[PDB]
């Protein structure tokens, strides 16, 4: 019921999977130490290997026996006979690291009893000593201890640790001298200017009213993106169903009508389209969909990765009218509830480090503004996906309010926040009658 | 002979097809959760598979006794030594999805078996009830844990397996070589362009001010669709009572004054219309109404899932001033409430694959606005009536504003959005003595 | 403790009402058939008495035995000794119907358990099966129960039935003494057509806010009951004594004012109308009050029995501010407390055969809210007493909050439940100088 807790099976298979593969001890040397151990033949076997690795590279069975010779110390240590035991058992995989984590905090365990049995100590054995010169002893032990856990990432580091990381993505772009795009590029050279192209680890934002061409955007986005991103993507339709959503994009990708799709008659040419633009995504095999209708952040989150393992690793991730994503346990508290949607939207983009598009709606305000060009506090709900977004761009078509307009035909992209770049206002024609936004041009901005 | 059903075979095989092969766990998450499991040691040991493979992945054989050995249930799920022979046992190969399955399956009878079990203890105790809440609890029980279940055609899909469900209904629509409809017809082929008829699967609004006769609008579409479809459609009445939509309908199909009926002054002339109609009706059995005050959400629902089985599957529903729908947690929220309601019309939809007619109200916004033709803002409430629907379609007479113009007894339904198509200006002509829209080969509209 | 449920006694006075009557059968058969009993001879006895009820119209005693004997089957059922023991038991008083629709209830539950145990049969008996067709075969068999049901009210009505009605109206429509009534008479035609009266087996709940006038009402109603029946009725008045209570009905019988009665400045034409209603109120003696503080379920009944064996059987019960009963055991859960009193008065209800008024408060939520014209959830307790009762409705008259009104003098009475027909909403006149509601001529609602 009570003992020192430590794991000395999986100790051992540590040890006989560092006898059986000299190259991963670096690795383990991070974190596994000879004082780790609980007891001293493990640890004397761990030194020897460790000074021997110094030294002599191949220790498996022989050298370590022999280095364990020339000082004297065969069958003071246990013994050869006992270490056949240890070479022979954990055949085991790459399935070490795990180990050695592990048994690593089981040390720490162990220490930390050894050093409350030494404050009861103190305590109890007195020395003539006083509360002050003795809880400030306690304090200076166990910070000393929180303080040194041989713990460096999780920690604030010194400026040295940041610019090393810093210089690193420097290099990672000038070794690779290219165009003016740092992440995914859209097809729209006029909006990659202003976002030097949707960047790796950040919560993009497609916000319009309804009938305005948001959910058109992020798949045309998309589509161009899997068109020239050999690597996926991802599309979360919580509104409308796939086959609306594959049908506006084959319309797009070929600029044929959707009435001519879903109806069907349509010309030998637009059968061409058609064929070619199939032909061309069967192939790429990027665009995945999922028409689930109430999801949660985690299932976003369970969906992704499991793509984002086994088809290699993934490129963007969209969603369809986030305000459709549930967390029952803030099901009372709307407000609150977008709040722990966005940031777990942010916390899944710095996890995989892809982009993740997350269409919003925008709330009836503008309506009675007379403007009508949507600002950032336009947004559907919580006021926090303007706060954990490095990226929002909005959506003005003027031929639907103004039917007296010079500005049909036309959608201007109203980047209304971005945290690492400039605010503007890319233009762009759109053609709904194959579900499309094309370039501009025309005149500049 | 007869046992609680579970095998135990498939069972442990899983679990140690995923001690020693870690990777395939997202297959086996997907299907299998903790409480599928019949013993309680397979479903510890799960749990803690479930939180290891979350962070991490290897684990064999003693990362997940250490991660036990957390918890300090040392030997309560078997033990080391019974684990570690798990370990040895089942080096299964890919067979691992067919025991899943099947531990699956025993574990959903066992879930039917035990509420087959409960209702009989409810009705050996009846526990001071009337059968009125028994039977409905019986069925709540039956298909919660049904639709629980049947959640069961998820995940991320690929490309092909999107478009051979487009191409399957691309070709179902050129499989029948028919006019350019594919839907429901609505009897108004001015309308019935911009639209292809009431699609199956949308949430249709028609909304003016309470003078401009939405309701003889969709009464007249309800009325056309069961002439037409051979096939049943719901009726809601929140408003008005049967006893008027009825003798408006009669007055919609046969062309004859509402006053003439309810008072008898008619003759044999009008009469043999009002005869035709009726008997055209009653060997159809087609049109459905409810004439009650304030149902809920899945009141509607389960009435709707009643006619729908029965008689083959439903055709088309009306919804009037769905205002009066309440659900009576959201009371305090009105927003909320709508938002919840129009959400479960769109899903009601999706479910039986029928379109939703829904009519609305418009605010007093426009009224002090010079041109009173309604935009899509103006819908009286909560604003996700217009981000969950399809096809939002008004009515603005003219004549009962201004009166000068040559635009009298010409009803326009203002197409003001449409997801899957475009927007309008579509003119119609009104003959309200006997309520009814009928159509326009006038100048171009 | 356990068992299969059935009723027996009331079954056999069932049968020998038929018996001793050949009129009620109709209604009767409307409800019961052969298979909704329990044991052999009682079935046999049913299906010839239907038989013969088609053709044989004297069926007492005799011609049952004939027909029987016609058939061959003496000896069979018993005998015509075990017989005679049927014409001779029942003496019953017309209470029959109750008894016809409690033994289809308990024919409906035993139906239930029968499937549940072929449910679990089919989940413990697979014989190499999928549970596709095992779920579906359990949706399917409940889907089955509950579709024929014998019920077609609550739900909505195919056309065949609306067009009953709506011809119906144009030939048949000179009911207009529509007096149609079973149970206690409110005593306001308007009412006690949504109502049907009092059904003398329910829990009728009148709540409203303070000042709103239900203690009005609910003397009201026993104030006419103990006139129109000649049967007692009871007065529990929890809240104020007998000494306000009869000043009160007194000065609504007659149409005076409490004021000039508890001040004394009323002349002849008054004394007049105090006197004759006086010596109405002596001629009968119905009305018995009870000015208790904290009573107890159990002295509830007790004291409804009490005078329930004197005096023929009661007619009316009348509990005035119900959360006051108390029960010592569970004085510290407010919850559970009401629950059982409750509980405890709808099997009171059950008990005597007469309807139980029983008042309650409502909580200040809809004071949050501009609506004020309360539900079904503003109850003040548990949410328990909105299951318990078949009956709930409130009241509200606007002009205690809105001073401005003009719908003063003025009180409608929500019907906010039934279990035995529909909702919805009288509007009579208030007019508290004399304590009284009356009906209204007025227009629609
Ligand atoms: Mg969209
Ligand atoms: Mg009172």
């Amino acid at each position: 019921l009570k003992v020192p807790p430590h794991s000395i099976e999986a100790e051992q298979s540590v040890l006989g999977g560092l006898m059986l593969d000299n190259e991963r001890w670096d690795d383990v040397a991070e974190r596994v130490v000879a004082d780790d151990f609980y007891t001293r033949p493990h640890r004397h076997i761990f030194t020897e290997m460790a000074r021997l690795q110094e030294s002599g590279s191949p220790i498996d069975l022989i050298t370590l026996a022999e280095s364990l010779e020339r000082q004297g110390q065969l069958d003071s240590v246990g013994g050869f006979a006992y270490l056949a035991e240890l070479s022979k058992n954990t055949p085991s995989a790459a399935n070490i690291s795990a180990y050695a984590d592990i048994v690593r905090e089981r040390a720490v365990v162990r220490e930390m009893i050894s050093v409350a049995n030494e404050i009861a100590e103190a305590g109890f054995d007195p020395q003539g000593r006083t509360s002050e010169d003795l809880l400030d002893l306690a304090e200076s032990r166990v910070f000393k201890i929180a303080e040194s856990r041989a713990n460096k990432d999780e920690g604030p580091k010194n400026i040295a640790d940041v610019l090393d990381a810093t210089v690193a993505r420097i290099e990672q772009l000038f070794q690779q001298p290219h165009d003016g795009v740092t992440g995914v590029n859209t097809g729209y050279d006029d909006l990659n200017k202003k976002t030097a192209g949707l960047q790796p680890s950040d919560l993009i934002i497609v916000a319009a009213r309804p009938s305005m061409g948001k959910t058109t955007f992020a798949m045309n986005l998309v589509e161009n993106a899997a068109m020239l991103q050999d690597k996926p993507v991802l599309i979360f339709s919580l509104e409308m169903p796939s086959e609306q959503i594959m049908m506006r994009s084959l319309a797009s990708l070929s600029r044929v009508d959707q009435t001519k799709i879903r109806t069907g008659q349509l010309d030998d040419e637009d059968w061409a389209r058609i064929s070619g633009t199939m032909g061309i995504l069967l192939e790429k095999r990027n665009i995945y969909i999922d028409d689930s209708s109430g999801l949660t952040p985690t299932e976003v989150r369970s969906r992704a990765r499991r793509i984002a393992r086994e088809h290699g690793g993934i490129g963007l991730i969209m969603i369809d009218y986030l305000q459709l994503m549930r967390v029952p346990a803030l099901s009372d508290n709307r407000t609150l509830e977008i709040a722990e949607i966005s940031r777990s939207l942010k916390a899944l983009a710095k996890e995989l480090n892809v982009p993740v598009v997350a269409l919003s709606q925008l709330n009836r305000s503008l309506e009675q503004r007379a403007d009508k060009r949507p600002v950032n506090s336009d947004l559907r709900e919580s006021g926090s996906i303007e706060q954990d977004a490095d990226l929002i761009m909005f959506i003005y078509r003027d031929e639907v309010y103004h039917e007296n307009s010079d500005l049909k035909g036309i959608a201007e992209i109203i980047i209304g926040k971005q945290r690492n770049g400039p605010i503007g206002t890319v233009r762009l024609t759109f053609n709904g009658q194959w579900s499309r936004f094309d370039n501009y041009a025309g005149p500049q901005y």
